[PDB]
């Protein structure tokens, strides 16, 4: 790693720049401490004038002398060191000005690039993108950040203590107040933005279903919150409300969503430093219902340090679709897909696009596809087209054509496809559903060609040996696969039988179904049937 | 170490007893969490009765059935587990009852024996007793204590959270409130009694003199105070007032002593865990003055943990004698001596004895003597007697006689000794003073016999060779040594010359003074002069 082993320096600079500011602070405080006993040694040999009243002749005239002379030297040191004391003080305040600037840099890079990114990594994991990865790498980052910021805090707080104990009419009250002004901005940043959802709630949940979330606070380790673990409170909130929550005009109470059976205590795992909070059993109650976005809000409150600073952290869950149904996991699961894929960075809670360029839908589709069917046999160059053709209802036969096209939400899952009484997503969903339902092996196995129309089925087979067939996703019927084969006295309606859905496949399996049919001789490319299915045929204590 | 490597177990028991109470706590909270979703599964299949209103014929009569049956079983589990939940709850409360009892034991041993003892070790160090030793061994103790008490704190605080979230009319509110009642008593103990003076202020100080103290808080390491270091405020207070401060009837403000130039911020040394506070430059202002005890009070305030508990620690300095003088370090230094030696454990601030049995004054005298003259040539059996005879003004010639005698303060430093116009302490003081002033080497060296009266001088020498002499502490004169020798035409007033004090020994040294006199031939026991002083004669670029 390069860009990471860059912040490991930006840190150890911060370490040493921080490690010398209290090296100044300390001696600059020896200064004060000494200067103060001089201020006083002065006052001492001064009220010594008011006490020369016990006065011999020559000698207590002539010690007015040694006294006045010891002042002339003192008041000189005292005046001379006053400006030493003011200067050093300024030096050190603009030294903080400096360490902070670099710290605001690190903070920014950590929080706005690193975390934002691990966050989207998660978001895309929603549509079965690659796993976020362990938070551990960022925590180290953040506690390292919290450690070095919180020092510099107690550092200028000692500086206060000094200046507020020996006033020095100067530019210092400002610099101090300005420097103390930015260090509080840098903490609220740190604290709030590090209160994050580790394990995200189920994106499509149904009323009364046990689900979980794990929220953690990365800084909780260092600046000391573990000391008495705060309660984090879950509360389900509408999209409309998440908008109101952000531009802080609430009535911090309402929650277009209503109660859910869990709201738990945080818990520190010593020797990981992870201040987790696992909600391992929550529950729900209370232009469509299927397009209704809700978000689970996680709020917690607590004080940092011995006490002074006290915060209320808030964090919104990725969006969620609540379904009181039989099941339309399917329609919701789209509005979720589209949200996870296309969310703009910092969109005001649930601002999704309305249209999207085909090749971006493509990588969403593909990602969810592979994740769902659990193969890395993705939607190949051709596959993407079969789709583009289906979705767009146009002939254009090679992909790069669509690069500039645009799909509305409504052309994805509002408008039903030309032939049919289902949407594009409906179709594509039913594909992933039957596939991951019965035919998972058969996919990376290669057995089900799938993304082909009656015509392509017709061409790819006509000149092939007798019994050559393929498996094709039936637009024919609501989520199935038709078997098209070819035997020689065929037709322009050449041999293909009517679709099998999940029903058929439960009552009896495809591999078996294929194995009973004699005309079906080998699976498209050339390879014989037994070969590609005999693994999956069902036996008994049976015969020849 | 045996009695110490006993608490290292009593600790690791506490560790494991504590380490399993949250093992119960945790599962006893899985229980609750589950039981709660059952309470709810019950309510679920209950409002299912109010919703059978969509009711076919036979089948929604005959599902009133499966419903009532699913309750009969639920309500049974629910009743049955409620008592499981109540019982475990009690088990764990009386399990804390248990860990705390053992912890109150450890605490007690640590604080009241160990610390009290290291404390007296220090107090006696006042009279030059052996050094306290490093606090480090006790801190480990105390943070180990603070660590294991503070867990058990967050532990029952989780128990609250549970019972205060699922009420259970029972014996538990008590046990919890009783158990929580003792754990707060055990902390105030811990916090307050571990705020201690590491380096004690100078026991006899004069107005406007730079002095220092170091106060530390042993728990500051673990339970988290370092997080923003508190200010500790020094304030000089009378004996009279220390009495009022204890039986809390102050007007927390007054201080029969008045200001002193210092009041500083605490400071954590990471990787020692020591939360020190060094006052490395304070300063004083404002039936005798020489018997006036004052104490330096150190007070500090702060909150432990995230915040909840907040304390004000107080700690009193060993007593102090303020002198606005030329110098009577001497009289003060006695009233300090007698205070450090004889202080009863837990005396209401400055309750000193009035009389004391000789042999205990003896070990005080001896201790200070060796410390002061910096030799481990102590007051020998005989020496102690020479004194006892001097102090008591009686003939009794061997020590064990005095074992039962008693010396009043007034017979120590009020009544002047029979012959003289000085007290007993005055004498003994001036002995240590000239000794550590000029003759430190000569003491362990053996050169000055010292604790002998004119008569003993007379006997020990009469039959010795011509020029045999000794050095004898002159009651003769205010803080000196007379040289008694013997030459053969002598007298019953046999050869001894008048005392030399500090004056004489400055203007010219004893060794030199002895080396000029020819009649002085060898130093008592037998050994020749040059032998025992030629080390210490003064040269020049001189001759034969």
């Amino acid at each position: 790693s390069q860009k990471h082993l860059q912040i490991n320096q930006r840190f150890e600079e911060l370490r040493l720049i921080t490690q010398d500011t209290e090296n100044e602070l300390k001696k600059l405080q020896q200064t004060q401490e000494y200067f103060i006993i001089q201020y006083q040694e002065s006052l001492r040999i001064q009220a010594q004038f008011a006490q020369l009243g016990q006065l011999n002749p020559q000698e207590r005239m002539s010690r007015e002398t040694a006294l006045q002379q010891k002042q002339v030297s003192l008041e000189t040191w005292l005046q001379r060191e006053a400006q030493t004391l003011q200067q050093y003080r300024v030096e050190l305040a603009e030294k903080h000005q400096k360490t902070l600037q670099l710290l605001r840099k690190q903070q920014t890079i950590i929080l706005d690039d690193e975390l934002i990114q691990w966050k989207r990594r998660q978001q895309l994991a929603g549509n079965g993108g690659p796993p976020e990865g362990s938070l551990d790498v960022l925590q180290s980052w953040c506690e390292k950040l919290a450690e070095i910021i919180w020092q510099n805090r107690q550092q200028i707080r000692r500086a206060e203590h000094l200046c507020q104990q020996l006033p020095i009419p100067g530019p210092v009250e400002e610099m101090l107040a300005e420097v103390n002004a930015t260090i509080t901005d840098i903490i609220s940043a740190l604290v709030t933005s590090t209160f994050i959802i580790e394990k995200q709630p189920p994106q499509v949940l149904k009323t009364q279903t046990k689900f979980a979330a794990t929220v953690r606070l990365l800084v909780g380790g260092k600046l000391n919150v573990h000391m008495n673990p705060p309660q984090v409170k879950a509360t389900i909130i509408s999209e409309q409300q998440a908008k109101s929550l952000l531009k802080n005009e609430n009535t911090r109470n309402e929650c277009s969503g209503e109660i859910l059976n869990n709201c738990c205590v945080m818990e520190y795992h010593q020797a990981t430093g992870t201040l987790s909070a696992h909600f391992r059993n929550m529950s729900l109650k209370r232009e469509s219902v299927t397009e209704e976005k809700f978000t689970v809000l996680f709020e917690s409150q607590f004080s940092v340090g011995s006490n002074e600073l006290v915060f209320q952290v808030k964090t919104l869950s990725l969006p969620v679709v609540v379904i009181v149904h039989g099941s339309q996991d399917h329609n919701a699961t789209a509005t979720v897909l589209w949200d996870n894929a296309f969310a703009e960075p910092g969109r005001v809670p649930f601002a999704v696009p309305d249209k999207v360029l085909w090749p971006q839908l493509c990588e969403a589709l593909n990602m969810k596809f592979k994740a769902e069917v659990q193969s890395n046999r993705g939607l190949t160059k051709e596959n993407l087209v079969f789709l583009a053709q289906k979705l767009f209802n146009i002939s254009s036969n090679h992909l790069e054509d669509y690069n500039s096209m645009s799909v509305s939400w409504s052309q994805f899952n509002r408008e039903n496809l030309p032939g049919w009484n289902y949407t594009f997503w409906q179709w594509f969903d039913g594909v992933m559903e039957v596939l991951k339902k019965h035919h998972k092996p058969h996919w990376n196995d290669g057995a089900i060609l799938g993304f082909v129309n009656k015509q392509q089925a017709h061409d790819l087979l006509i000149n092939k040996p007798d019994g050559t067939f393929l498996l094709r996703f039936s637009d024919s019927e609501i989520g199935g696969i038709t078997i098209a084969w070819k035997f020689d006295s065929p037709d322009r309606n050449l041999w293909n039988l009517k679709p099998f859905t999940t029903r058929d496949f439960s009552i009896r399996s495809l591999a078996d179904r294929l194995g009973d049919l004699n005309y079906l001789i080998y699976v498209f490319p050339d390879r014989p049937k037994d070969e590609v299915f005999a693994k999956y045929y069902t036996p008994v204590l049976a015969k020849a």
